[PDB]
């Protein structure tokens, strides 16, 4: 079992650069040494891990099967981000080293090693220690000039969850929604907005990169970047909605049930 979520490139070893060909821009993070978690609205691809120049050779590229961007057009909703999760299957191992390391993943035993807990740990005592019902500290990876930059924000999972969740009537064709529960599903969590604190937003090109935990010298990923409400790449509606890994594990784990990262 590989130390994961473990210490530019050289302080973010799991992040992935991807491009598709006018370029389009996502991040990723490497999850195991053939895989790379992103969003599946980011898809002649080319990935990049370790800050090299070089494209790494694609085997497929796998889809959350309940993943639909036009799943709500005839309701109106041009654009649907439930479930917006792909794993980049790598054809050659990656061989980690000082700039190319795996974040942890929500409910596997990496994550419970790396939180110093005991081997009885449940999925729902790390979602209990990882996201409370309070503002959570995190972070996000974003580029500036090909540099790699870490930006912090808050995850809204406590009293602000409702209003960060309401924001989402300010976003791109959401503003004809009666039930805000019809875009924000139970797969998001919400970030943005200056209460507790002023957050940066994610840019469309931060798409697909890991919303993290840093808790016990350990980077956890908990999400993976989705969707914002405004374009600022500012406005206190200006809220970013990221996928709950611990919404998508029985189809993380059915994915990754041979990378030997020890799902529970
Ligand atoms: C950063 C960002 C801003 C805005 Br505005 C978007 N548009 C939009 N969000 C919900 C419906 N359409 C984005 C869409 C995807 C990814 C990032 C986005």
């Amino acid at each position: 079992l590989s130390l994961c979520g473990m210490v530019d490139y050289h302080k973010q070893p799991w992040q992935a650069k991807i491009s598709v060909i006018g370029h389009e821009s996502c991040m990723g993070a490497v999850v195991s040494e053939y895989f790379v978690l992103t969003a599946a609205h980011c898809f002649s691809i080319k990935v990049s891990v370790g800050g090299e120049k070089r494209d790494l050779e694609i085997e497929v590229v796998l889809f959350h099967p309940n993943y639909n961007i036009n799943g709500k057009k005839e309701a109106g909703i041009p654009e649907f981000y439930d479930y917006d999760v792909a794993l980049i299957k790598l054809k050659n191992k990656l061989k980690y080293g000082q700039t190319i390391r795996p974040i942890c993943l929500p409910c596997t035993e990496g994550t419970t090693r790396a939180l110093r807990l005991p081997p009885t740990t449940t999925c729902q005592q790390q979602k209990e220690e990882l996201l409370p019902a309070q503002d959570i500290k995190a972070l996000f990876v974003s580029e500036e000039e090909k540099k790699l930059t870490r930006k912090e924000v808050y995850i809204k999972n406590g009293d602000k969850k409702g209003s960060c969740e309401r924001d989402a009537q300010y976003a791109p064709g959401y503003d004809k929604v009666k039930d805000i529960s019809e875009v924000v599903t139970p797969r998001f969590l919400c970030t943005g907005g200056v209460s507790p604190y002023a957050d940066p937003n994610t840019c469309r090109g931060d798409s697909g990169g890991p919303l993290i935990v840093h808790k016990r010298s350990r980077f956890i990923q908990v999400g993976v970047i989705s969707w914002g409400v405004v374009d600022v790449c500012v406005p206190a509606h200006a809220r970013d909605f990221h996928i709950n890994l611990f919404q998508v594990l029985p189809w993380l784990k059915e994915k990754l049930q041979d990378e030997d990262l020890g799902f529970l």
